[PDB]
């Protein structure tokens, strides 16, 4: 697989170039953003920088484990933030695009 190639070359590449991707390209910096409770509430932090490094360095057992990471990134956003927040709308747009690309997964 093949399916992991698609996740790197197609899904990650598409999401990474998107206008709203930049706050998700690296882990949430709780000190810099003044969110001292972030790491108390979110026990499995996830971001596209970590996903990219895992795809490049053979971390994943399979493509489903990578898809789980993308979903954890989105739901961590929905758990920590309020509905309607700008970061939530940015995550929602990325999630919609992610579901489109994942529907054409080989
Ligand atoms: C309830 C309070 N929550 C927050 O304020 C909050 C911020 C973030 C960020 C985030 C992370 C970075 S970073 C990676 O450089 O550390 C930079 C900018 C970030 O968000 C923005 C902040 C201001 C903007 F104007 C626009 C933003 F996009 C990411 N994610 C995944 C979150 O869930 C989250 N919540």
């Amino acid at each position: 697989t093949n399916q992991l190639q698609y996740l790197l070359r197609v899904v990650l590449k598409t999401l990474w170039k998107h206008q709203f991707a930049w706050p998700f390209q690296q882990p949430v910096d709780a000190v810099k953003l003044n969110l001292p409770d972030y790491y108390k509430i979110i026990k499995t932090p996830m971001d596209m920088g970590t996903i990219k490094k895992r795809l490049e360095n053979n971390y994943y057992w399979n493509a489903q484990e990578c898809i789980q990471d993308f979903n954890t990134m989105f739901t961590n956003c929905y758990i920590y933030n309020k509905p309607g927040d700008d970061i939530v709308l940015m995550a929602e747009a990325l999630e919609k695009l992610f579901l489109q690309k994942i529907n054409e997964l080989p």
